């Protein structure tokens, strides 16, 4: 099992395959599966999966179950593991076993010999016990090595409180150690991270973006990980921009946007996706939601699709008691029937696996230094702040009917024949980034620069924007108008506003009190359009008036975008 | 002493005893009393307390005075304690001595061998010296065991910063050790926590709601719960307006009701803070409201803070000089004008020692720190909503109680009507609520929670979620006027489709806002907005809005 | 050298000396100077400084270059350090070396054997390694003792993350120890802290206001000369000004200097315009002509610009904070940039004035200014306090007052020297209230914005002239002076009290009747008390500054009293 050059899974025989299926816990016992072991129920569920066309099943090796005392592995659980691996094989399902679990449905399930004082990532004993546990489980997977769908490091390790208390360096080291332990048994295994969208919207230490001989791996900030993962749900307050739900185009753009970011750093599996609401009343809306997000996730480059989760789980036990929405996430009801509203996933999965037998018209700028914790070279970017601006720009550009890509500022910029238009959404850019943006613009790039950064505004930025800072001025709102309507910007980058003097640039727009607000500067073959306001922040500050303002928000980008 | 079946003190004679009196430091020296020891002034203050009809005095054994070096107790201080205890008995006053002090009047006073890096609850050495210090003092109290009004563990231990750095489990264990230590000497002593209202409005590890049988197992070895309360606007999570404000006046009875649901409650500290002659018409009216209300909430005793004005020009009265003017009596030994009703009240309660129409819902999981079964409730958030609803309902002439969700719901004969004020409820609570509604209960459910909205919640509310919707304001009207709700639970709104429930009110865009659902013999009225948080968000407009706020509950409340 | 009784440097001959010059890194390499050592370029930059009339240059001994391994001091660096000191004396420039660097231009540069888990101030190994580093470099300085312009302890030690993790007592002891180490080698050296305006606007442990060797500010033991740094950048201050042209922005640096001056001698060790482009030239010129005399009037004893050269070196930290690349005084061809020539002129005038050898209102600096581990502090915190001080200071200057600072941790000067005091809603303990009572009785004129209810007992009642009858809803208070309406939305600690007079007169009421401003004669003086948080209310109206600011100045003028 291997990942091909276009980021797709390949089986031992070198044919491509698209993982499709479900994350799994039995209905009757949820997370207690290893203890309750309702084997007829499990095998009947695997039969149901196979009959729907699924070719993979993600399941969780719950660590306390398997190592109840330090170094003593439960032989009954290991035998149940082997029975499961066997039963999936005979039914055409490639198991995707998840080791470090850990985080699950609102609970946290660790071995009793780990105290809350022992940080999963940094504690010396936990590192050793974790490595031995990874090697032990991998040993028991080795007889199935060619029938796996990768080995999942753990479930949403970036959601753990332990991420706040361990340094990024320590998380990086733990990941190296746990992948290395797996490779002491299966050196060629495909390992997935198991992380969710907090890779994009927070700094948990689980990062997209390093610079690389340990192993050839696409994302060196996650050493030893062959396949990046993305998880995503429509719940409005699980994201830094609050959408309105299943019918909202903003909400629908979130998961494809996350996949697009991940895809820029390596192959990406949509390892978890769900509607959360799955009742009969929700059926018209969940159906339309799925018909939007799944093809968009495909176009964004996902290499596989696993629903959360297979069955409703009426088990009256932790953590389904305190977060009872977790009890009704099944693709399938009690009778083994696909729930009204969700059938499209079945149709899409069958389409995708028969498939396995263009272009973006604008790119959002991902800054060279994205994560802030212990980053001494970062000019001030923070994931939650950057990602709020990227999410909204991404959605509003798609409402202007643009095809939106991501371009990486920590890599040389693609020549303007590949990436022709770049939008910087008020993120902070260092000297090297400016120089490269200059050379890119010189060969013909069209740059739309929202709120260039005064902290990095010296000679280099002045020659690129085409203007010098004459003085600061009060950060009071700027009111203006394009040819389609009026605009008011209340936010400015770092809370500061500047008075500029043109030094090559033309004044494309002024505020209503006469001063320059949008500049336009031609530099070699390209053209820099700079806006002296924090556009995305201003729009986000007027979120309660979203209904009536959104059309003009999106019309803003269209008016200012130029073409060679 | 002993605590009877109804939560009141009993003396050796088996008579009911209602403690009435004051917390005490001397005027001339304040917290330095054990060092300065003005014995004549002290004994004369004890005289005046007795002449006023008091039967209890609360005073503080200040640990640094008694244990200036580890394991070395200061015999001079112990002599002084004996003289004090003797002087109280000779004068008719039951001493309530408070051990771990500690926290006092804006200062913190620990022995000099307790480093700032040594947490009081979790440090191994501190725990052992604490147990040893508690035993030692209880040894010197034993000669008076039949004359104490209980032993007070310490003053407002829940207010210490150490509460923040120690886990709830470590606080629980410290409480078990120290009460266990006292009981090695006086196994039958009545022990009191000494805690204030932060038991309700914060998670300090001093908790209402979970060996020798105690009423409140979260405080192991404690016999009598305590409550402290002052009208200061910004000492509470809802800003009242002071002595004349019915909201501020409802705060202390509210806290007492909450504590009373978990066990017997002494009103161990209450005061007006403002005691000047200019304040006198207002202190008089405030005390006339809260003392009867606290009685009806179930307080079993009343101790004023504090007995004398304290002009002592020393720490901590220099930096918080309002502490210098909390006396019940001036320096001429006269009860301050405006405070006299407390003497009248106390006399009345010791002479006599010879209702709900709706209940507020206290969630099963109240405290968040290291609580893995908690669906999201935090004391400050929950108490905010509870304080406001309690006050609004009392303005609607309702007599409000508290029903505990961590215990089986009483039948609708006892508790007929329940309001859930936008708190988070697990599956087990929903199932128990549904069973209680089945038997006739009337449920007013403000903001049923999407995170626990699956099948059980849908059958009880009588609707399923069709989708989320924008969390924009909901405007509506009852038959008495308009309403606007800007706050929703977890900052999310849902679109519902009915499945058995009627639509009672819509927002002015047509979509359902309030539902009403007959379930068995009872009825669930559900509001799809965070009602209490919305009102609280309109706090600047309280004066013009408060009337409709309490009208809201009156409009929606169901009776059989 | 020595500091005289007025607060000014004096050379060995006993003649007054005003440091004027620049902070320096070479343009080609920036902070890598010790490693790159472009000596020809360095020595000609020193020529340039002397030709401009400067007498002092401030440079930074970067620790990791001078001790790459514990206990082993690089000898090439020590020889380069020596050649640099030679070049300064050979050109009339007094070197001011900075030892603990450390913090520079948005980067942090420590030796590699210091891990990030080792706090500079509290880690025992770092403490002892630091003292040895101090003593070692001081030893290479003492050949030049009579030619230094003091020794600078470090650069903005108070900006370090370590300040948050080390207690104030730990920072205090570290400074005791490091100054002690310098004095082992040069017992009479002039030592400077190297701190900036965070001394005033935060609690970093680097504080104003505390047998040891007598120093002017005991909170910083062993420090002979306090330092101040100041830049116009709007969001580097707790009150957001509008830039080079904003009187508020221009008042900040003098305000910080006046505060530090109330505790000891102050060197304007860093100042700059940040914006130095030719487009900025009209505004830098005007900003410099304002702040430089005003800092002289505030008591600064020297002036060092940041920094001498533009630095295009494409290396850390110029890459992430590229504004740091264009702070030079002179351009690439070596001429003073347009808009900045006034500093050279002001420097030459200060040289001359030194060759030949007014406060109408005082702002109340509370007895307990810093909050960390201060058990006697009634609740003052530097950022809150300085926000109100800065605003009041600027507004009073706009009403054409000359504004001083009076220290509440010292006996109050008699009304002959300090006649009028303004308390800008800060928290006052009992001992401070009695001292204010005695001062007013002697004739003091007190304007008391927001007397603190937490300290409102009998002493405050007697001084204010009123008692608290009750709290009241903290809704806004609307009133009118003879010159316009006012609305106050902010009240101290978010609480509002209903008062009852007891000797005071009701000077002003709110538009619903209740007292708002009181006046109370006490002995020969007079207390005017406002029952609203004046400076916070004005700060809450910052978006409307442009239309509102004049009425804010007029508020102070209306209420200020005389005999």
């Amino acid at each position: 099992m291997t990942i091909d050059s276009s980021g797709y899974f390949r089986d031992a025989a070198g044919a491509r395959f698209i993982p499709v299926g479900a994350n799994y816990w039995p209905a009757s016992c949820g997370v207690e599966m290893w203890q309750a072991w309702p084997e007829d129920e499990i095998f009947s569920d695997l039969d149901l999966m196979a009959s729907l066309g699924f070719n993979t099943v993600r399941f969780f090796v719950r660590w306390p179950d398997f190592e109840p005392r330090p170094g003593e592995y439960d032989a009954t659980m290991l035998s149940r593991l082997l029975r499961l691996l066997d039963a999936c094989g005979e039914r055409g399902l490639r198991p995707q076993p998840s080791l470090f679990v850990g985080w699950m449905s609102g609970g946290i399930f660790w071995p009793p010999w780990k105290s809350d004082t022992q940080n999963l990532f940094s504690d010396p004993v936990m590192i050793e016990r974790g490595a031995a546990y990874a090697r032990t489980i991998t040993t028991h997977l080795k007889p199935f090595a060619t029938h796996l769908c990768g080995i999942d490091l753990g479930n949403e390790l970036d959601a753990l409180p332990d991420c706040s208390a361990a340094t990024p360096a320590q998380v990086h080291e733990w990941c190296r150690r746990m992948t290395g332990a797996i490779r002491e048994v299966l050196p060629e295994a495909l390992i997935l991270s198991g992380c969710d969208h907090q890779q994009v919207i927070a700094d948990t230490g689980w990062r997209l973006g390093g610079s690389s001989a340990p192993r050839m791996v696409p994302n060196p900030a996650q050493p030893g990980i062959d396949v990046l993962t993305m998880h995503g749900y429509p719940v409005p307050n699980w994201h830094p921009v609050q959408g309105s739900g299943l019918a909202d185009p903003l909400t629908r753009s979130l998961l494809p946007f996350y996949v697009k970011c991940a895809r820029a750093f390596g192959p990406v599996l949509l390892q978890e996706f769900g509607t959360i609401l799955t009742s009969r009343a929700a059926a018209p809306h969940t159906d339309a939601y799925l018909r939007a997000i799944l093809p968009a996730c495909r176009e964004a480059g996902a290499n596989g699709y696993l629903w959360w989760c297979f069955k409703d789980i009426p088990a009256p036990l932790h953590p389904y008691i305190k977060n009872n929405f977790e009890s009704e996430l099944g693709l399938v009801d009690i009778e083994g029937r696909v729930k009204k509203g969700l059938e499209y996933f079945v149709e899409f999965a069958r389409a995708e696996t028969q498939r396995a037998l263009d272009a973006p018209t604008v790119h959002l700028y991902w800054p060279r230094h994205y994560y802030h914790r212990n980053n001494h070279r970062n000019p001030g970017n923070e994931p939650r702040e950057t990602s709020r601006r990227l999410i909204l720009a991404h959605h509003l550009l798609q409402s202007a009917e643009e095809h939106v890509g991501i371009v990486r500022g920590d890599q040389p910029l693609p020549s303007p024949s590949e990436v022709e238009r770049i939008i910087i959404t008020g993120v902070f850019t260092g000297l090297d980034e400016i120089k490269e943006l200059h050379s890119w613009v010189e060969q013909g790039g069209q740059l739309l620069w929202h709120a260039p950064d005064p902290v990095n505004w010296a000679q280099a930025m002045s020659r690129l924007v085409g203007a010098e800072i004459a003085d600061y001025r009060a950060a009071t709102p700027a009111i203006t108008a394009t040819d389609e309507g009026p605009y008011e910007f209340t936010c400015f980058l770092r809370g500061m506003r500047v008075r500029i003097e043109p030094r090559g640039a033309q004044i494309l727009m002024t505020d209503n009190e006469g001063s320059p607000l949008v500049l336009r500067h031609r530099v070699g073959a390209g053209c820099v359009t700079s806006v002296l306001a924090d556009v995305e922040a201003s729009f986000l500050s007027q979120w309660p008036d979203r209904q009536t303002q959104e059309a003009s928000w999106s019309a803003w980008y269209a008016a200012l975008l130029t073409k060679d």
